């Protein structure tokens, strides 16, 4: 028992972080095979940056001018191109320590660990949901550029995000791994609208399973609702509207606790009106979205 | 900016976990050099476990009882001790994934990580306090002892818990490397008193400053408090009485947010008197205790 924001372990990863400096800039690069994959903004400057000419940046830059350094091994640049936001140097030797793994685009309201990097060097590692807007509310500072969001499946990891920029709110905003944004995003240092966001109400389903299953029970109630009725109280409250595609991924937790998903929507709703009234959940003093159901599945059965 | 319940990178310690099966009970081992440590309640069956005699329990055990698999393979076990609350069986291989590490035995109220594992392989990665009944609200089920609390110093690895048991509250409780038990704690399956706990002030107070470093100030006010009227109100809301060595390392944050201790202190005051009125500070609706000041600081500054 017990519910943590708990990570995935960050061994596989951290084999893969490497240094890459251009001119002045240093950033994070992600080594797997025999390619080096960071943030397009490491051929910038301070000056380039309000609308930086991509394209004319990299023409001005060779193989030679990429230095990727592995902990203490320097690595031989053999190629370099862009693709979308982010740039592949193709070098010489492929890493000894490349897990299996996989470049996939997450949903909004999915969850995924971030290793935050500086200089190549893993500092910490920390669970986060990328929010309906498209933003991660991260923790990075200049220089963490480059660090990555992933999950593992076993023996394999999908790599989901890469760190490009922070916007002028503090929040967080990057690419997948073939250098698309997630979200309306641009790498530039322009002001960017994020659009509205909203509670992952799936998630917050998901963690009210997860204190039942842990002991936290006194939010539940008398009461039933509909997946109308819990609309109109998500709508207000700016919850994401709940789907059957999302009662059908909660079916699992209600199995188990034999709550039914409308039943545990009905506790949502009167937590959604009522507050906590000064109590918590799972050490909680406010409604958790960062816990899939799948996270809850995992977390409360021991998956390695 | 972005402030997160940040764990240490957990791949020097994936390195040295290992499974340990004694009879029909598995739980998780650390390689370290040449010995694998784990809890002695590896040799209980169920019977056993209301009051284990460990010294006639072991007794009854031989070198090629304690089954040690790396992941794939098996290691050789060429001696078996018990020390205080844990085995230490003596492999004919050193772990050659072995970190520079050290035996630390923490201070309540400071922090470390978690790698939960289940069967000798990794599951999660999480950050936890020590409390000061010497407990851990973590996240385990059955299979996870064994698994390691730890901080990392640059390269080295300070193991500072072991993972033993689950209290009948759903508390968790363990030793420091040595198998001494943090708290009054005895591995028997037996109800235990874990002591009042009480909030790890100095470290609320780090929260504060990490909040203001990333603009969350509303709850800065007018006023300042001094060290004996500030406890008089952590007496009322249970909270550590706060001393000048608690002080003293909050000088750090004190200096590069240019505000003082005890103006600190009264904004902690009145929270404690007068609650959040339904506002966040970093995500979170209640007064979180699981930062140290080293921790903001780290965090604060990029820490690889
Ligand atoms: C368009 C653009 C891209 C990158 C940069 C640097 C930047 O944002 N680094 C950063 C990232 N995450 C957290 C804190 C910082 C300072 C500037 C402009
Ligand atoms: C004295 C003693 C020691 C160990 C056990 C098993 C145990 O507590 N495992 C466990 C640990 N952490 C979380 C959930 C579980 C079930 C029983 C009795």
């Amino acid at each position: 028992s017990g519910f943590r924001k708990m990570a995935f372990p960050s061994g596989k990863v951290e084999g893969c972080m490497v240094q890459v400096t251009c001119g002045t800039t240093t950033l994070n690069g992600l080594w797997l095979d025999d390619v080096v994959y960071c943030p397009r903004h490491v051929i910038c400057t301070s000056e380039d940056m309000l609308n930086p000419n991509y394209e004319d940046l990299l023409i001005r830059k060779s193989n030679h001018n990429f230095l990727v350094q592995a902990g203490n091994v320097q690595l031989r640049v053999i190629g370099h191109s862009m693709q979308n936001c982010v740039l592949k140097l193709k070098v010489d030797t492929a890493n000894p320590k490349t897990p299996k793994y996989k470049f996939v685009r997450i949903q909004p309201g999915q969850t995924f660990s971030v290793l935050a990097c500086y200089n190549g060097s893993p500092s910490g590692v920390y669970q986060c949901a990328m929010r309906p807007n498209f933003t991660i509310k991260g923790s990075f500072l200049n220089g963490s550029c480059g660090s990555v969001g992933f999950n593992i499946d076993y023996d394999c990891v999908s790599f989901c995000y890469m760190h490009h920029m922070e916007l002028p709110t503090g929040v967080h905003a990057g690419t997948d791994l073939e250098g698309n944004f997630y979200g309306p995003f641009v790498d530039r240092q322009t002001a960017q609208a994020a659009g509205t966001d909203t509670t992952i109400t799936v998630n917050v389903l998901a963690w009210l399973y997860a204190a039942v299953i842990n002991g936290d029970r006194w939010f539940l109630n008398r009461f039933t609702t509909t997946l109308n009725d819990f609309n109109l109280v998500a709508m207000k409250y700016n919850y994401e509207p709940l789907t059957q595609d999302h009662v059908d991924i909660l079916g699992p937790l209600s199995a188990q606790t034999g709550i039914a998903v409308l039943d545990m929507c009905a506790s949502l709703k009167e937590l959604l009106q009522n507050g906590m009234n000064g109590r918590t959940i799972l050490g909680s003093a406010l409604l958790e979205d960062e816990f899939t159901p799948f996270d809850v599945v995992r977390q409360c059965s021991g998956v390695t």
